DNA sequence: ACTTAACAAAAACC
DNA sequence: TGGTTTTTGTTAAG
DNA sequence: ACTTAACAAAAACC
DNA sequence: TGGTTTTTGTTAAG
């Protein structure tokens, strides 16, 4: 069978970094390719406009005063 | 030649959206098969852990008290 | 610190 | 007991 | 609103 | 003028 999967944003940072670990690669690689390797700005970049496509813009501008 | 790329930060959201189309892609692709198609809570550990991963502890604290 | 991979063991499932 | 995968932490390396 | 793809045109490069 | 790619916005659809 195999143990249950808990919520991502329930587990320790070690654990969440162990799930993420193939897509924090796939991100690397077009950051280097893409983005002259610049994961932080594609990562709040896709993380605002995921919040944006949800309407989250209150969110959205809180993180983007935290971010400057 | 083509048109040289602005940094994605200084773009319109819709250019923005535009650049990052594909990573867009493979995010979703990942949060779907892996994470249950939470792709906001995939975002935004993706964002928290690439910012504990440059000791910036400070503002992922701080996003971390907006999301709650 | 952070990272990484390895070695472990416990936990939760069959 | 056996299996598995997940979770944690430690351990040994950058 | 948001999304998407299409159609445009201007912009910045050759 | 031609080419290209990028940037924006609009347009027509969910």
């Amino acid at each position: 069978g195999g143990r249950p999967r808990q919520h991502l944003l329930s587990l320790t940072r070690r654990a969440q970094k162990h799930r993420l670990r193939e897509l924090k690669i796939q991100v690397k690689e077009f950051a280097d390719k893409e983005e002259g390797g610049d994961v932080k700005a594609v990562c709040l970049t896709l993380f605002l406009l995921a919040l944006r496509a949800r309407n989250e813009h209150r969110q959205a501008d809180e993180l983007e005063a935290i971010m400057q």
